[PDB]
């Protein structure tokens, strides 16, 4: 309950509108899975700082319906002649000509990283924890260290959230 007013308090209501329609889609309760939906929203805001903070560098995958998603792929595979991925990832790079793959962690960040290497072939991985670190695949970090500055403040400033509401240790050790 008070995870579920941190995060309609927190995020911007169209993050949270956006997460809401994924989780009961799939039949979930973001009123009974609090920290899951806290969880999408947060790596969606990610993914539209990541997004911004960019002409048009990057296109938004994340955060539409499927049909569109695949049709966005779908589109930029036809017009690159990159290979198609299997699953969808979060954004395409028209600067690097690559998908990212982006990941939000409350565990240690090699770990996560490895978990979504293995669970993917040339996407992009760069994963963000709210501790201030990150990992990127070959450590290229793709964003200007600005942006990646007020991503990883951002990401700080919600665990604090948290804490300062006695909802950390819960979020914390629990996994999306
Ligand atoms: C489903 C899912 O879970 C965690 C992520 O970081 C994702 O990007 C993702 C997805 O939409 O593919
Ligand atoms: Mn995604
Ligand atoms: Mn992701």
């Amino acid at each position: 309950m008070a995870m579920e007013d941190f995060v309609r308090q927190c995020f911007n209501p169209m993050i949270v509108e956006l997460a809401e329609k994924a989780m009961k889609e799939y039949g979930e309760d973001p009123k009974i899975e609090t920290n899951k939906f806290a969880a999408i929203c947060t790596h969606l805001e990610v993914c539209f700082m990541y997004s911004d903070f960019g002409k048009h560098r990057f296109e938004i995958i994340e955060g539409r319906d499927r049909i569109m998603a695949w049709t966005v792929v779908n589109s930029i595979c036809n017009t690159t002649g990159v290979e198609k991925p299997k699953f969808l990832p979060d954004l395409y790079d028209y600067k690097e000509n690559r998908f990212i793959e982006i990941g939000v962690t409350r565990r240690e960040v090699h770990i996560y990283y490895l978990e979504k290497a293995n669970k993917i072939e040339k996407t992009h991985i760069h994963i963000f924890s709210f501790t201030g670190e990150e990992m990127a695949t070959k450590a290229d970090y793709t964003l200007d260290e600005e942006s990646r500055a007020r991503i990883k403040t951002r990401l700080f400033t919600i665990r604090q959230e948290m804490a300062s509401r006695s909802l950390w240790d819960s979020f914390r050790q629990s996994e999306r």
